């Protein structure tokens, strides 16, 4: 009594514990910053402006999303949505990594604009907002990483060069009051550098929603493990997509010599197949080695 | 000789012609619009008209990324990305979409600042804007529509509104010279609709990105035209999920009672599936009735 679905709970177990730990950090997270936010009002009684609310009040929008994203992920399969709404935190994780671009441009522009019209306080908000940003970074930080941590945690880091750049714009200031024009390009020096650490992200994050190959497997590695039954003779058509990061699909066509004896290449097959990664599922069809032809287009 | 791949010609010769048919009308309207950008230029010598042809400029650019997007979507299949860069135009019709909130969101701030700062050229600019955007919605505008032409369509005749509301506020204004709260709250009142025409586009273009069940077909159909063969007796873990729009895949496991004779269902099977819709491609595997389980997590 081998049925297909036994060797499916071990991708099942794994991916269950993935989303009560990250729903753990979230929360801590969120308190976290949420005490951090209480320290802006209790200053403005006693100087009053100061716009790290701004960079504090999208950090925790941005820690809502991704929480929410893992609420409803939880959701029963239906008639549409036939998988299910694991793909959710890819989404969620997606709209993140946009905020970290909007952003950016914003203070770009706000910078760019100092040329125009020139003209204590800013080394309190540099230490503060350098403080806040460097503690989440250690709070948020074998099977690949989540596709949700990945992101909270570069939007967290990413906005910490932000708060590097500003305190060296003030020291420098602070010391030398002439040479003023140093602030306006001291944003420009550091605001590249937020538009490359998340170049990595978008490109690991951006296959999976065309459905390509994830990282971690591989195409030649696969089609040599079904090749090593002695019944197979050859493989068209393969097709490997990620659902989400840490869960891949298999499906492929199967052909065989003897058209009997179908019964046995099934079982040996998902068995090999299964011993190689954890897959979240797989379907594999055999065809007789008469129907198969030379020159087909689609086979190739 | 049935080889598996003898249907899925009739899923290739009708996507061909779309894509060469959606490449005519966009060049046509980027030459179009390229046309009326040069009158702005030809004003621009003979008045605060810069400002009304800026709306223009996000058109021609919101039609080069569709083209690229169809450009790029005619690459081959390779070892990454295994069905091929057939999604590439629902991301690229996604940022179009995308466009729409971000300019409605920046004309609503600059209509709400006209509170706090009160203050023939608006006829002018009103009909031109009226004329270029209602000639381009007719150029634009049985298989489901093309989801890039569906973009498109909906970015220009979406706009179209706005120009409504300058006539209505201008025309209001140089007859009633009191009464100017009367234009920034026009734009409120027609800044809505813009966000509510967009909402069946999000929709159906959304659940594709999570591989839902797309328009046009039905799980319950699909369901009843395997169970037709006599050799079926139940189908458990189907899964239907649409790479584009006007695309579908099928995936299924069959149960049948006699454990020989399976090369025979094979083909009724797979005739009979195609005989109701045509398939980008189909792979269903055979189980013998011994291998169900009475229950599991899986099969339901
Ligand atoms: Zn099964
Ligand atoms: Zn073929
Ligand atoms: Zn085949
Ligand atoms: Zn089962």
């Amino acid at each position: 009594k081998y049925h297909c679905h036994n060797n499916n709970k071990k991708a099942y177990d794994a991916r269950q514990r993935e989303q009560t730990f990250a729903k753990k950090k979230l929360c801590i997270a969120s308190l976290i910053c949420f005490v951090f936010i209480s320290a802006e009002i209790v200053g403005g009684y006693i100087l009053a402006v100061v716009t790290d609310a701004a960079h504090l009040l999208v950090d925790l929008s941005s820690f809502f999303i991704s929480l929410c994203s893992l609420w409803l992920s939880s959701k029963s399969s239906t008639t549409r949505l036939t998988f299910g709404w694991h793909r959710a935190e890819i989404l969620g994780a997606l709209m993140s990594v946009i905020t970290i671009w909007l952003v950016t441009g914003v203070l770009v522009y706000l910078a760019c604009e100092r040329l125009i019209r020139p003209d204590t306080v800013m080394l309190i908000t540099s230490a503060c907002a350098l403080g806040a940003n460097l503690v989440l970074a250690l709070i948020l930080h074998k099977p690949q990483t989540n596709a949700s941590i990945r992101a909270a945690f570069i939007h967290v880091i990413g906005d910490l060069f932000q708060s590097i750049s500003v305190l060296i714009s003030a020291l420098i200031i602070y010391f030398k009051p002439e040479y003023k024009m140093a602030d306006p390009i001291c944003t420009f020096i550091f605001s590249i550098f937020v538009l490359i650490t998340t170049v990595t992200v978008l490109r690991d994050l951006l296959t999976v929603l065309m459905e390509g190959t994830p990282r971690g497997i591989h195409y030649s590695d696969v089609k040599q493990s079904i090749l090593a039954v002695d019944g197979v003779k050859s493989v068209h058509s393969l097709h490997l997509w990620a659902l989400t990061m840490n869960q891949v699909i298999l499906s492929a066509h199967i052909a065989t010599d003897i058209v009997g004896e179908s019964k046995r290449i099934l079982k040996d097959v998902t068995q090999n197949v299964f011993a190689r990664f954890p897959f979240h599922s797989v379907t594999i069809q055999v065809e007789p080695i008469e129907d198969q032809s030379p020159e087909c287009m689609f086979c190739y």
